[PDB]
């Protein structure tokens, strides 16, 4: 012999070699693959398509009887490269995909003095998986990665682990933060599917599950609803008889009326119907649509319509009553005949003002005891919003 | 002989192959695939485009007399993978094709010792299918998959199904539901297409046949047209000689029509003009501008314009009626000269206050009489629209 | 010889073949192609980019003397596949590209016994067309696609039809309805292009000629601008001196102008300005701005502000005419004087009382008069525009 | 001999012929091509992105003594058709490439009988380029597309022309008219490139000169400005101690500010601030503001207000001037002190009357000037934008 | 020997290579590429993808033994083109990769006489990166571009610079600007990254560094925020016993709040909450809702409610103290009985007014303390905005 280099290694495993043999010497021994994962971006969520978009790292080993050699007598070479498009491959593969991620090719493979071969490479992947928004920014997502061999079966090809699944749960090393989406874990589990007799398949399960940031839609949401409640405070202090509070009060409902369709189209809301947010914004409705009514039964009872007396009956129950419930306090005779009509013109106007004035002290008494009522329900529902975020926000 | 190992069966049956020829002995004899489709996903549906996008799970196998061996003398082998790039594959493509879906290569095939060599791949297709929008949240859309050869004939390539169709028409078992429609069936169809003498064509044709799950547009769309009408409602109480009320009703009419057309963009309408949802929101508006005209039809009707006494034929038509239709109820004689004078010019004003009572007191009883009318109007209207869908829920 | 199979043939005829060169025995002979086309689907017009994008079914054959063999003595056979990768194919592409569509590869031809091999591929294809938005809803479109070689002169090869012109023109067989674009007709043409003296070229020139149907967009534009002028025409029975009138009018014009702008970014307009819609939306503003300045111009001159008396000149040209033109109808002594002096006081409320009635007398005729005018106005625009579109849709 | 056909001289030429050698017979002689470039459409310019996007057709040729025959003992042949990739192509690219636009292939080229091989291809590219926008609807843009060979240096591959230069600068015979942008020259210009010593590279840079057509941004900016001003200019004849004159104003100023910002996303403003109608529409903001302001003012100095008496130094400079400056005109007792009271409480009223009459008189002179005022103004500005516009417009 | 050609040359040293194996004669020996990178443009900076997109110009040079030729005895040749897909190329990638950019191949390579083999390409590259947006328009970003081997070690592939680092830190000469992104520095650093023992890989580490533009946003944030508080102080002017005052507040609170939503959407926020721009947009809001509450507030004050008199220990806490602080200044039998009934029917009406007089006269003088106290606020709010942007825009 002599020495040109030692490319006579990779001469003498690759002159007679066929790429397209399952290659093990015995076929009745399955090739074992060995894989691992670690996650690297969380690209996307469509929780409208539930569809899931990933980039991960991935490795693999496995085993062959025809790339084997002695590491004497090559110069103590122990491993080297060899282009992937030149080996057998297997064809591992994931059962969600919905369509191809763009990944580049790693045109290179390690091969060791034993047969064993390991392949590096990235893949972007595009899976489908269910999504639960149930509530909305507080939500975590479980999703499924299944490798799996997509033709060959268990006594032809085996899928384990390449190291124990306690670390491969536990590995946070090179996730992308600060993406709206918290890694929590990526935890493995095997499982044998069968899909009748005597055609099983082997099948290595990912499970990686995400956690949303919600901080994201706590200054988009809660910002504006908490907001236009001040001004809905605000407009009661406005004297009911000047006819611009009922001009205040629907231009705040167009205000939010158009604020709720602003935001729903950039909020998803999937098989569930909505989330518990669409519920405390029909909540967040009902307030204000009972702050328009009160100020409309106030303008309809302060009004000057040649309205009758208020009547005894609901008067001692009113003034009286809520000051101490909760709030506190011959031509002699032609000219008599010519006057006296110019006193009952008058005092008809006079008694018809007076009329007009009980009813505007009535409004007043109603329009402070309600004013209570609406700011104690308002503060009543903050504070259960408040220890009801507390409880998740505590541990 | 020897033993290398049993790649040299690979050795025996691809060294002299030929993947141009259609392999048959007897070139009369036509290559039958056997074909079957399960449903993975639906991706996307465009009623504007006419195009759907799904993604299935696809499986053929057809016989070849080239890929033949005994078992015996090669260790007992039966099946070997085979690279799919050194095999004839037939050209199975679909006719509703209107763009090409990227999915993952399968670089394996098995290959039985009777020639019975099977292909596995999923693929996403990009099809297009005639939609109707007759009723847009509640509909079934029927779609069609044509398998067929491109090019050849039917005694070139014959087409048949791998399993019985009614299993392929009952099979729900990986599709990925919380996705806006549910599939129903998957039925298989065979058709020879002639498109002339002497030239026929193999076609299996499946329908796919899936429903739109309604709950999505039923809190976008029916909650907000339910709820403008309780602000019409709460509206009415406004006393109309206030000026407000003119103000309130076309700022919630303008409110409506924002909403009509910031909905009409997410919500498609192709080949017939509109579904029912656009004559329910002309019938939602159709009441809206007779609750708009109902008011300025009693601020014209209240008002002080220096106008007459109301007609006697029309007051004791409504004033006397509608409480039992439906209702309740020389010196002295120059200063006998100047009196006169100050108490005909007080009592104008008394006549002209009287006449704006009377006229006051014929628009209330007219703005409740209308206010009953609409409350009916919209009450019958809403009972319609409940017995309409709850024919759809039932079974 | 023997019988291996009849893939002895494919061993014949492929086994010293070149698939660079033209195949011809003499080289002064062009190569006829012979294509057709029939129409799929109209995928997308972009009529601000100008470009056109269609599926087409496509199909040529052509004669090759390498590609020969007698019929007999290969056990009769007369045609067979031969993979497309393996022959000379000619380079036929458009002029009018822009980019590339994804259309499947169909990997085998035809081939018969005279050596005409037949080609059938379907292919998306993406080109530029100028496209005409002088009438937007109503507009046919002419586009073209030329077939033609990109290298090869017409001595090298040259372009015919596989059938005759007439049923290439009338074919309509598998176009998808149903999708805002009728097709009318494809126009086959035949040119030669010459580039210069001694180098010209073959080209083939279909004509697609589509029409738009416009039922889309009689929903989304004729229904709110026919809609906003029975509001105007609601409003105008509000009184003029009540003061919601002017904030009625400025509210519904608000509610058009946004509407116009919401309108124009879904409608296109290139290369003209506008088309004829945006005519007649100028003519719908210039409608509603008179009925403001009417409103304006009442208003104005239905008021108190101190004003003076009527003008007789134009108080019989108002009152006396109007109704016949168009419409109908010691201590006594200080006692007196203290006494007129409140006679006076009250006399002259009294006569500015008197002037402001005149002067709302007149006011009320005048807003009847441009009420009669304003609506026989909308009716004559209104009946010019259904007679416009009578004459397109008789016919 | 014999005569097979004259495939015969492809097998002469391209039988030893190795595609990875530069084809010179001598290394120190330059490969020289030569390119044209003509114009056929321009797809889209990102201004925000600087990247603009075209389509042309490109055409080069090059010589090598390795394709060189004799045109005799071929039958007389002097051209013939090669595929791409069997020779030798130049690595001719763009420096100002961001991207892989999509270009069909051509898979033959000429090969004259001299080594004048010709290689036609049409190709889309997307460069990037400093786009200025300081006059937006009125700018020429000059882009640049650099060709040039990537990695052999101007002793290895050298750039010259095809044809002419003043005949590519004045080729406009294929672009695609109607698109936004009118082509004006492409104008080329050859330069060495040497990044250092003895490392240059030839360099041949087009430089594109295209004019946007500015019609489009003339209906969607020019009609409303100029449309928002007759509202205002009709507005100003309101009364201003009506009421509304002030809701007027402030709804037409939210509805221009409205448009404002529904203009400003859809034109784009890069690496300036803003162009010139960024300026003028400042400007009309501000004619608007002022014509706010000056209903402000005038309300604020007409309204009841327990206020003073009009001061005699700015009564007789508003009253008398303003008209010729512009505009133009024991029990006797007893009663005794009881009317005497009824006349003090009377003419006190009367005097309050006075006051505010001498006030409205005030107000409605200054209404009439600032009107006069503000209406030059708006004239004198449209005037310096017509002959603004006109010096533009004139050659 | 004789003379062909110098392809000969590409003949002798290709003819024997095996461009699988990893070119060095003695296999202990890493074979040391050496790169370096000029940016060329930042395409694209998604900051809530954390995705950046760059184009980069790339060149690398290594040595290998199999490449090399004496310079003599070929005719003095000393480098040369060879294609890309015939030599040993190291795999060199990109840690920060989240999908693949296309750009454009270069198909050749120069190698000199030692081995020293050149590579030059284009690449665009899409990776990811922590992207602060702690304080939005004034920003610098700091990205890693990590160049790695992604299979081979520090004792197979080593990773050197071409040149200097300090000539790749101060790099700046083909860079497209204008383009919202200003280049500070590309700073290269090498690491060694061990994954655990006796498995190293070399690192060469790119820290590219930009900076924001700030101009884009400074007219279209700064100019609406800075424009809607001249309409509040122009908007304090109305009288507030008009009734308007409150309809203009709320009018222009309604126009504001529009804003924020309308700009919300196109400037991003991740991970942190909000930039201090958000923090400025919140005082702005609350400058502006005291404004709207205390025309609440003065309106409140000044009505005719029926109200008492104006308290003494605030009449002078009020208007003695506020003009000093900071602003200025038997039938006679009846008919007397007649006539005492009249004069106090009116002495109450007069009463009643100027107790209304007074409280006018409260509210007038707080409407001019609290504009004051306003104006003074906004000013102080603007002068610490202006110098804290000069603390930034000096040097
Ligand atoms: C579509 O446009 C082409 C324009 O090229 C029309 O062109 C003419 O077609 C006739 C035959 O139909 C030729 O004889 C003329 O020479 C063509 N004229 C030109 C200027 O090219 C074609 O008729 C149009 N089709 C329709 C339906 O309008
Ligand atoms: C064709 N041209 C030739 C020289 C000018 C630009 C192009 C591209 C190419 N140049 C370059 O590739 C190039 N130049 N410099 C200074 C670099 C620095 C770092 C990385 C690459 C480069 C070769
Ligand atoms: C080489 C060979 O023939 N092996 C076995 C044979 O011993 C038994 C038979 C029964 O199935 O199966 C096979």
């Amino acid at each position: 012999t002599t020495q040109p280099a030692l490319l006579r290694l990779s001469d003498h495993l690759l002159a007679n070699y066929k790429k397209g043999v399952r290659p093990v010497r015995d076929w009745r021994k399955p090739t074992t693959v060995s894989i691992d994962v670690i996650m690297y971006a969380i690209l996307n969520v469509d929780e409208k398509n539930q569809v899931l978009t990933t980039y991960i790292w991935y490795r693999q080993y496995w085993t062959d009887e025809f790339l084997q050699w002695t590491p004497e007598d090559f110069d103590n070479v122990t491993k080297l490269s060899i282009p992937t498009d030149s080996i057998w491959v297997p064809d591992i593969l994931i059962n969600e995909f919905v369509d191809v991620g763009k990944s580049p090719n790693i045109p290179y493979v390690y091969v060791h003095h034993r047969g064993e071969v390991q392949n590096y490479k990235p893949l972007q992947l595009v899976t489908a998986c269910s999504l639960d928004i149930y509530n909305f920014p507080f939500d975590v997502q479980n999703c499924s990665l299944t490798f799996t061999s997509w033709l060959h079966t268990i006594q032809d090809i085996n899928i384990t682990l390449w190291r124990s699944p306690e670390e491969v749960r536990s590995d946070k090393s090179i996730f992308i933060n600060q993406g709206e989406w918290e890694l929590l874990e990526v935890f493995p589990q095997f499982k044998e599917f069968s899909i009748d007799i005597s055609n099983s398949y082997a099948e290595m399960k990912f499970y990686v599950i995400i956690r949303r940031r919600p901080l994201f839609y706590a200054v988009s949401l809660l910002l504006p609803s908490i907001f236009l409640m001040v001004v809905d405070i605000v407009g009661f202090c406005l004297p009911p008889d000047s006819g611009e509070r009922v001009s205040f009060k629907i231009t705040l409902l167009l205000g939010y009326s158009v604020f709720l369709i602003i935001v729903s189209d950039t909020l998803p809301a999937t098989a569930i119907g909505t989330p518990l947010i669409g519920v405390y914004f029909v909540v967040c409705m009902a307030l204000l649509v009972i702050s328009l009514a009160e100020t409309i039964f106030i303008v309809r009872l302060v009004h000057k319509q040649d309205l009758q007396r208020p009547v005894p009956d609901w008067l001692r129950h009113l003034v009286l009553d809520r000051i101490a419930w909760i709030l506190c306090l011959l031509a002699v005779r032609g000219l008599l005949q010519e006057l006296s009509s110019i006193r009952h013109f008058l005092e008809k106007r006079d008694e018809m003002r007076e009329v007009a004035r009980d009813w505007l002290r009535v409004g007043y008494v109603l329009d402070r005891l309600l004013f209570r009522i609406y700011l104690l329900a308002v503060l009543a529902y903050s504070i259960t919003l408040v220890t009801l975020w507390s409880i998740w926000h505590y541990s």
